[PDB]
């Protein structure tokens, strides 16, 4: 698998390379080659101008691939790429403030090495749950490093009083008080007119932390777990359940109309489950569907390896994380059909609920099911697991295992195992869960069936000499987990703990007004649709 994933990397390496500036090229990449015409994916402009897309920020699970094969080859010379890619962004694309041309709404043309704002209106930085490679950055320079950490805080913090974030950062802000602004606590669900959205705080307690561990700094530390806390103060008393999010709109106006969901009528949630459930039901408390994949996944995975990594310094960030993620497991996981039941915070079971009225959560009739649980919260339960050996984290993993046609992983480790070694799964996060389970355990059938998962991926995504989700697809993603996974695959087989980063699951995305081919705007267009698209 090791020299698959060398061929791989190689491949990336010769097709996605900067071809426009001849015999003097610059080391960054595209993000998406054709693998049949080495095309590289392009943005389209409104005027027809093309830029290849190169995004560092959608590229930073390969850094970890490069680093890793390094590691476990021997080769140093994709660990070098990945550090001199590093070191040309902090020379060419890091501003006064700090911050990166990168995220949702910055990258870079390959053919005139020039920063790019496809979305007009918002030439802004965003980051979410992109989860950069910042100990590779540290490692290449660790004070330009500390200036993007610093300077993201500082544009993506608009009131460090009560920690209201914003998803967009402004470019060329003066440093304010950064970690020395003064903090006071407000009470669970404050009304106020700004929304601190988790799936903006995500990336921020992550850098805070790593800044932590790499210099020591006390008050990146200190924000940094105090903005994971605010997710975990106004948590269910009973239940520990919760919270989306930690605030509530302030409400300036009475409404007229059931289906006008303008927050200045007020907490969305209470208006159109408020009658029913009481003055409980509010927006944080809400756990449905694709809400609680942020919460008790996007966000915990990330939370759990910190907690773990930061040690003396992480005691209590991981206990959050555990004790949240075995709150849901207990109150909401359903394992027979793998579903989550849909729920407010307080324990009430809202499956099968009819909404009375139109709301922000759906129209008047509309019945609300349990959904199944993705693979996000396979990798989750199982690093979780890993951590802290609860039966409540075990019986997750187990349910959405069966669910995958993996079999029956046991009542517990090692016991009545029943795995099924003839499955055609071929799921990075599978395989990636399925690591953590061993390693928690020793149990050598979790390891065999994650290989088998490796030699689905290599046969059925291992395709034209890259990793795609489907044969058919136009572009291959550089920053596909494929190899990702075997890599980490390897790196357990050969006993390499430290080769291959643990995965958080970060990815990159970029959006913006796209040219259609009548030469029609399509506003807010995604990479993610353009890697979606078949021949
Ligand atoms: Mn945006």
């Amino acid at each position: 698998r090791l020299t698959v994933v060398k061929q791989y990397v190689d491949n990336v390496l010769n097709k996605a390379s900067d071809t426009y500036h001849g015999d003097k090229p610059s080391p960054l990449l595209a993000d998406g080659v054709d693998p049949r015409t080495g095309q590289q994916l392009e943005w389209i402009f409104p005027d027809g101008r093309r830029a290849v897309l190169s995004n560092f920020s959608a590229q930073q699970n390969l850094m970890r691939v490069m680093s890793g094969l390094s590691q476990l080859s021997g080769d140093p010379r994709y660990q070098k790429r990945a550090e001199d890619i590093v070191r040309y962004h902090f020379q060419n694309y890091q501003d006064p403030s700090g911050l990166l041309y990168w995220g949702g709404h910055r990258f870079v043309d390959l053919k005139t090495l020039q920063p790019e704002g496809p979305s007009e209106k918002e030439m802004v930085h965003e980051l979410k749950n992109a989860y950069p490679y910042y100990d590779l950055m540290f490692s290449v320079d660790s004070d330009a490093t500390a200036r993007f950490i610093r300077g993201f805080w500082n544009a993506h913090v608009y009131d460090w009083r009560i920690l209201e974030t914003s998803r967009h950062g402004e470019y060329g802000k003066p440093m304010g008080a950064l970690w020395e602004s003064k903090f006071e606590q407000q009470p669970p669900f404050f009304a106020t007119k700004g929304l601190s959205f988790l799936n903006a705080g995500n990336d921020l307690i992550y850098s805070a932390s790593l800044l932590y561990k790499h210099q020591q700094d006390q008050g990146a530390l200190t924000w940094a777990k105090r903005l994971a806390d605010q997710y975990v103060l106004p948590r269910d008393a009973k239940t520990g359940l919760g919270v989306y999010q930690f605030t509530q709109a302030l409400k300036r106006e009475e409404p007229t109309d059931d289906a006008d969901t303008h927050s200045k009528f007020g907490d969305r949630a209470q208006r159109q489950f408020g009658p029913e459930f009481g003055p409980t039901a509010l927006e944080g408390n809400m756990m449905l569907k694709g809400r609680t994949s942020t919460l008790y996944s996007e966000n915990a995975l990330m939370q759990l390896q910190l907690g773990k990594d930061l040690g003396p310094q992480g005691q209590d960030l991981l206990k959050w994380t555990v004790d949240g993620l075995k709150a849901f497991a207990k109150y909401a996981y359903n394992d027979q059909d793998n579903t989550f039941r849909p729920m407010i915070a307080n324990g009430q079971d809202l499956s099968n609920y009819t909404l009375p009225r139109d709301g922000y959560y759906g129209k008047k009739g509309t019945v609300l099911k349990p959904y199944k649980a993705g693979n996000e919260f396979l990798i989750s339960y199982a690093r979780a697991y890993a951590i802290d050996n609860d039966p409540l984290l075990w019986k997750v993993a187990r349910g959405i295992a069966n669910d995958q046609g993996l079999g029956d992983i046991g009542t517990a480790p090692g016991k009545e195992v029943k795995v099924n070694m003839d499955t055609t799964n071929s799921d990075p996060y599978a395989l990636f869960a399925l690591l953590d389970l061993y390693h928690a355990s020793q149990v050598a059938d979790y390891r065999k069936l994650a290989e088998k998962i490796g030699d689905n991926i290599i046969k059925i995504r291992y395709i034209d000499g890259f990793f795609m989700a489907s044969s058919d697809r136009q572009y291959a993603d550089v920053d596909a987990i494929e190899p990702y996974a075997l890599l980490a695959l390897e790196a357990s087989l050969r006993n390499k703990p430290q080769a291959v980063a643990p995965f958080l699951n970060g990815a990159g995305f970029t959006e913006g007004a796209y040219r259609m081919d009548d030469g029609s705007a399509r506003v807010s267009t995604r990479d993610n649709e353009l890697f979606l698209l078949n021949v």
